[PDB]
């Protein structure tokens, strides 16, 4: 369950693809409270419900009861069905207890977890 | 039959599969992938059934020379993006190579380039 606001959009029938300028996604839970806020410079949405996010990707927790507060990266990928989140770029995770840097990232918006794959550096080391 | 959809602002709600457009411009294509019609309005709503409701200064323009119907003008209109059937329940104006007409209500199809007024007809003839 989500809401998608963008300035500008282009839809092409034969490709079933939507191009968004300055998208701002907002995800809602079961009681319908805003939980996550995803934004980027440009986004591409395919018919199988993949959302490709491009340039200055920023994920923000909108609920106080989540240990993971912010994800920042250059490019990201969201599957709107399984709520999964991946990235192939350099990623920064902001949690309440520490911050992380590393290459590659795999997480989920429902389970509120996020992992880094390679070259992990943490702000408490 | 292909269509292209361009807008300056967009709001999507996944719970109803509706989306609101600001300043939309719709291009429709014929059998041969040739842009045939251009549709502009102030605001539009797109349902999951692929019905598009247009509100405010609706204007359908012809993009090809071989067409008797040149322009439609009405306050609000409804288009089916699959069948290309077109309706209005407001005051409508039809511009043709033959003559121009005004009337109340309208019923047409953009693929076959047909358009009829229903009541209160006033022609250029």
């Amino acid at each position: 369950s989500y809401r998608l606001i963008a300035q500008h959009v282009e839809y092409y029938s034969d490709q079933a693809v939507s191009w968004f300028t300055q998208p701002v996604l907002t995800t809602f839970d079961k009681d319908k409270i805003p939980t996550w806020s995803v934004k980027a410079d440009k986004a591409k949405l395919t018919n199988d419900r993949m959302l490709y996010l491009y340039g200055h990707v920023e994920v923000n927790a909108l609920v106080p009861d989540s240990q993971l507060r912010r994800i920042t990266t250059d490019n990201a990928q969201i599957n709107l069905v399984t709520q999964d989140v991946t990235s192939e770029d350099l990623v920064t995770l902001y949690r309440t207890t520490f911050n992380s840097s590393g290459l590659k990232m795999r997480g989920n918006l429902r389970s509120k977890n996020a992992e880094l794959i390679e070259k992990v550096r943490t702000s408490y080391e």
